[PDB]
């Protein structure tokens, strides 16, 4: 689908068997998500941004299906105040930006 | 243009006079620059991403040029660590999100 950026471009997506909303990034380079269950073995890892550094927890491989579209990558997860899709999902779902 | 998303999507903006590069951000709601010299009088504004909040200064019917395409809208400046263009100028361009 085509997205204007009138309002936030969020979107509907499941991961670890739950639904969730989550924002279309493009200024993310990584995925980040709220504090939620998810299977695997993570590394500990910081991320920065505009407020300063959270720390994270780094899953890589997980499966996300971002609007329909599956994607598999690196999700982070900790205290970010939304659920973030970043470029690196972004790019699997073929999303560009257009002007 | 189309922009692809393997790389950060960055652009030359003309802001004040000064030539900048920014972050075309579908995440971010508001245009925030780092600390730089604009013309005018101003507000306190605070705003909150990933690592908590920043403290900005609002500028109102600020003139920015995003890859030559010309914008007029609310322009925050503070310790932002990149320069982001928010949805509140995206719109004006045209820009949208596809997949
Ligand atoms: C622009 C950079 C600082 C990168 N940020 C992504 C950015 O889109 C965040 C993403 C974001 C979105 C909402 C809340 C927090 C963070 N937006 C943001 O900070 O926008 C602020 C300016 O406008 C306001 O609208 C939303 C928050 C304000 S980030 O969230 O910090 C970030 C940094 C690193 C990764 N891997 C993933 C995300």
């Amino acid at each position: 689908p085509q997205i204007t950026l009138w309002q936030r471009p969020l979107v509907t997506i499941k991961i670890g068997g739950q639904l969730k909303e989550a924002l279309l990034d493009t200024g993310a380079d990584d995925t980040v998500l709220e504090e939620m269950s998810l299977p695997g073995r993570w590394k500990p890892k910081m991320i920065g941004g505009i407020g300063g550094f959270i720390k994270v927890r780094q899953y890589d491989q997980i499966l996300i299906e971002i609007c329909g579209h599956k994607a598999i990558g690196t999700v982070l997860v900790g205290p970010t105040p939304v659920n973030i899709i970043g470029r690196n999902l972004l790019t699997q779902i073929g999303c560009t930006l257009n002007f």
